[PDB]
């Protein structure tokens, strides 16, 4: 039954971690990291986590199952995060959080809900935009396409070219937007264009699906979630798909939420049982341990400071670095402008660098990055900086 | 876009759960429960999980992304408890595993991996089986058809309306089985007659997909793999579904595995790597605690004894309600034989109840079970043995 199967073909950023193990110069560099990392080089667990894993320890006393859309706690601090306390969507309960295996596993649920509870057929991704959510979407069978959002020439948001691109969609048709920290561009809509956006959206039927994996990587938590708040204060019906993978360090503990907004609570919760059949058909239920940790901390005031900061810090450590490799590209004698790189925000960014550059770089210094010229900032220290950007300037 | 969304029809065991709570009653019984509850009537956490959660609080250092299959030790170790350490299946490397959210969650990713990458179309099940494996297969767009099993009249194994209908089934179909401690007749085939399947299995051209979530709950962990391994002796391809919720008492972390076995290497290679695509479009990879605590356990020598003796511990509290159940029944008068009772394995049983009589038991009574009759021995205690029985007595 297996003899003819085929390979599946193989992603370059897994490929590009192999290649980069087995080398063995000494002054490499990987660029091509997914994850944070601090100025050591590595990706620690949080202090404020460690702290809620020692109360957890001591404190539970059975790991029963636990309901199909996860624990209650953590889908009420995740409705306030993400819309902020006191807004009507929570006052008026037009919102249903689903806990869920990360923030694709979110997507994944949301997919599988709209394919066999609604007539949605399209689902509309920027160009680019993260390379998994073709796979994921496609695997429910939805298509997808793509729209202009980022100008390669002039490394910013070509707002024409997607409004342009969007009038193509139909509606009922389903747009999937970032919240912040575009994946992998760096670039963000400011409120003005997110307003507009919104609009549009209402006008065109359009059903906004949001992808928030970096709440508090861009300019803080609340500012991060400007946009979708500007979606929801003009939507009937909304689907978030938020993540807290990066924000809080738990990577592999699989935490995200599937948020699920409607006109009415009538309606939400006649849709949300469809979401639930959705999960009960894919995993039962999520795992407790990672959702545990965030809920404890979110829900208390020491631990939450304490874990805010914590962000703050990991915010800065970016901000600084994208400053310091322009600077640094600059003293090192760069041909090119690269302050479009201080324009964008989060982990991610195209260096503008070619294929070509790109391999030799590799080959030649030992430096690594994703064939795009994708580059993850939070892979720079201020000790591999200088030689970075030598290597970089010796390619131009 | 929710407007004309239809609510999900309830589930009985959730609805039935609700109903328990709201009773103000005193003597209140939950047969209804899905999980194992200890003599106290709780479902607590293991003590060698308990040693193994601190020890990972004080030794991990990140919690960075665990790769697509989880980790390595985790697969072999599951790969031994499947297979029995020097099985000729893995010193010649012909199984992949893959660490997955829950056994259900494994259940989907072979759902997923057989829909896009075989010529399967249909699955059976036994009637009766577990009723979220309808669930599973359909939303994966395969068919699911009824295999008989189970003998209302005799509580017992029609093995010979078994072997009749299965040969309904053609050449490329797959056929799911219950490694041990069927859910929920409690019958499993003896040694013989596993052999007898098996070899009928490979001249049928079927492929096996084994569900095993109930390791260690019959007879031992070694005995409980006996029909297992009987098959895996006789077949070039399988697929596994294990699940660690109920041995481990790990329910809500998600700790569970697929294993994939191929003729060969290169074509378990070549396989699995379309069975992490499926993964990567639906969680992406999977969580790391409870899967941590499995590996710890299992690897360590002192902390696999404790362990093994809580198993043993639970195995045998069953066996002790099934014995002390139909005694207890005789005793207080009861008219029909249940002995059966006796020669079912793990936490379920068919109580040959009727729908009215249960009915009549949890609004006269207070007793709390399926309307199909199903019971939880694990939800009676030498404490609630009389009244529960003398409740039954009184609906026959």
């Amino acid at each position: 039954m297996f003899e003819n199967i085929t390979a599946a073909p193989a992603d370059p950023i897994l490929g590009l971690a192999d290649l980069f193990r087995a080398d063995e110069r000494p002054g490499k560099i990987n660029l091509g990291i997914g994850v944070y990392k601090d100025e050591t080089g590595k990706t620690p667990v949080l202090t404020s986590v460690k702290k809620a894993e020692q109360y957890l320890l001591e404190n539970e006393t059975t790991k029963n199952y636990l309901g199909i859309d996860g624990i209650p706690e953590f889908g009420r601090c995740t409705q306030e995060l993400l819309f902020g306390k006191g807004s009507a969507l929570i006052n008026d309960k037009r919102a249903r959080t689903a806990q869920t295996p990360g923030g694709t596993g979110a997507l994944r649920v949301a997919a599988d809900f709209l394919a066999k509870n609604t007539s949605v057929k399209r689902v509309w991704v920027s160009n680019p935009s993260w390379p998994n959510h073709k796979s994921v979407f496609n695997s429910a069978g939805l298509e997808v396409r793509e729209y202009a959002y980022y100008d390669a020439e002039n490394h910013t948001l070509d707002f024409d070219a997607l409004i342009n691109s969007l009038n193509e969609a139909q509606a009922g048709d389903v747009v999937l937007f970032h919240g912040c920290c575009h994946n992998a561009t760096g670039i963000d809509p400011t409120l003005e264009q997110w307003q507009t956006l919104a609009q549009l959206s209402v006008e065109k039927g359009w059903l906004p699906l949001f992808d928030f994996a970096y709440q508090g990587f861009a300019r803080g938590l609340e500012e991060d979630a400007e946009g979708l708040r500007a979606f929801a204060a003009m939507h009937k019906e909304l689907i978030v798909a938020s993540s807290y993978s990066k924000n809080f360090g738990l990577y592999n503990e699989r935490v995200g939420a599937c948020t699920l907004v409607a006109a009415d609570s009538e309606t939400v919760d006649r849709a949300f049982s469809q979401m639930k059949a959705a999960i009960r058909a894919n995993y039962s239920n999520p795992p407790a341990h990672g959702a545990s940790v965030v809920a404890t901390i979110l829900s208390n005031d020491a631990l939450r400071a304490i874990w805010e900061q914590e962000l703050t810090d990991m915010r800065q450590r970016i901000q600084r670095m994208r400053q310091l490799f322009v600077n640094t590209l600059q003293e090192k004698g760069a041909n090119r402008d690269f302050s479009f790189i201080i324009k964008q925000n989060g982990m991610f960014s195209f260096s503008g660098l070619t294929k070509e550059q790109v391999l030799r770089l590799r080959e030649e210094f030992g430096v690594y990055a994703v064939a795009s010229g994708r580059v993850n900032v939070a892979g720079m220290t201020p000790d591999n900086m200088a030689p970075l950007c030598e290597a970089i300037v010796a390619v131009l």
